């Protein structure tokens, strides 16, 4: 009418992941047993981008933003893994530690199996609280922990009386 | 594995206007459907959709605390150890599992120590995440996990993919 | 070109009935065993409105028109059932009587079963002829009998010599 | 249950013009395919289609004796009891079945009565209806059921849905 | 409402006409029922109602599921016909 267009993204949802048949079978319809599969084809009707790993594909590192992102609701820390898929990735938050474990099978042979691991590890009690810091991976393995650097705020941090103790709990503030 | 898509939440933000499809067309360009612009419902293409208002329209109650996005349900799971103070509670969140450890001593003795403890836990890879769920408590030793809830049961398996950027990681039911 | 549009109906064929997967499996393709299902998805291509109960859904009562509709080819009588689906409904025309029977299971418990019935019943020999009055339900259970109030025209009515006896057969006319 | 759609009769009335899809577009608006107008063949949307000529074009030989509609095949089934006058014949039509009862006395006697009788019938829930089929006879006691034929084998089962309004209740083969 | 009680079953028939017409009669009806040979009896349960058409069966309850099968044995004489659970 007035005339406008974007198009360069249109390649994406044909092959967002590897385009397995079991892929669009998870995201087409509804979980009943008569529901068929509509699983991938140059007949499907859309190709659609709405599943998790597919929006995080153009994000890729997911901005990769590692700091500043400070004091607010949305302190953020970027746990890099340089190249791994989500499943070889494995995040854990535990009191004063945030860690990512990555473990891939690089190459397989004879009776030999060649594992690579990435273990990016922290200890940051003043900065991380498992009650409110929250951990998000990108499809390349990069994990960002985000959120308020403050609910509990003690050493372990775990002095978590936050609902009713407020003076001492916040005497360690957004620091 | 799990057949699962937020088809109601996908359809909702295209319909609140004088056309159920102009809210794709106007957010992918404007009226240039030989040049690609898609009729939406069952011929859809990328969620390019970058004009920010669409990603905010379905739930401004998710705040817009980052970008793209298209938003999410909200829920809570309760780790209600019905005993002690919060000082006795430790918490850990881990991919598919959420767990707490209540760790008290009821009493000391001339002879030693009287421990009383709790190991409360859920394995819920559709519902709790080390991510889109944050947490809270009450002074009875009751630990709560809460917020814009997990909605992903992907065929890959390690799916905490939302850096406060809720879709495409809204792609499941509550299962 | 000259520019015109209707759109408010577009919601209908996604959920015209409950959208079971066995639904569009009946109305997509052709009855061969290699024929697949295309049973329902946000990846079908249409959503299409062409099956029986779906056009009768916006009709709803099917106008509900109970008379006048008189003397012509298209006398009509509306056998109401206030709320029931087609299968709990059960029409019968038999000489001088037209009747609808409805029978639903309202609620089920323990070893108890709570049936509701509707039995709208007539006897109208001058008006109804099973040879030419014809009985149509709407999706809400409302049944209209329509057609000429005249072929046979006798008491039972059944004096049906209409092909060759014409004077006495029509001495009871469109009355 | 029964996979069944009038796909030839659906396609027929779109094609008799200088475009096989303008006969959807011009009957759903005109040239406003972003605002929603659909390309027809295999991306279709509602049979809104309310501009009356489309519902008449495929078979003005169904008369237009009510509205919407899009029309139907025509056929007859014969309940030819080859005996008596039509006075001896009774008829009943009932959902999935059509039946007649020939009820004669050949002769009276000093001792009583000599009955001779017939019970002719079909169970044909795709072909005869208490509805879109009307009826007629010949003076040999021959009862005929006839007209715009049944074309519905729906998964629900009680399908006499056409108040002289033939689609969507044309949605089957002759089966 | 009509009511009938019968050994192993209890049933009611709601039998209304909503409306009359120039052409005839508009019936609306209900057939509510339980098959409960441990819990309702043509006997130790009496009955009552409310004006909404609600029919209640009530009282010192059935407690017999005997191997014979036709067990309404208590002439207001409750044992030995108390010999069962609520099943």
């Amino acid at each position: 009418m007035d005339i406008a267009i974007h198009h360069p993204w249109i390649r994406r949802p044909f092959f967002p992941f590897h385009s397995p048949s079991r892929l669009f079978d998870q995201f087409f319809g509804e979980h009943l047993l008569e529901s068929d599969l509509f699983p991938t084809s140059t007949s499907l009707s859309p190709f659609y981008l709405r599943p998790p790993s597919f929006l995080r594909a153009p994000s890729w590192f997911d901005t990769g933003l590692s700091e500043m992102r400070l004091e607010k609701d949305r302190f953020s820390v970027n746990l890099d893994v340089k190249h791994f898929s989500p499943e070889e990735l494995k995040v854990k938050v535990l009191g004063d530690v945030i860690e990512v474990h990555g473990k891939h099978e690089e190459r397989q042979d004879e009776h030999g199996f060649i594992s690579r691991e990435f273990h990016r590890k922290y200890r940051i009690p003043a900065d991380v609280d498992p009650l409110t810091i929250t951990s998000s991976l990108s499809s390349d393995g990069v994990l960002t922990v985000n959120g308020p650097r403050k609910q509990v705020s003690g050493p372990e941090r775990t002095i978590p009386i936050t609902r009713e103790e407020k003076p001492a709990v916040t005497a360690a503030p957004k620091k």
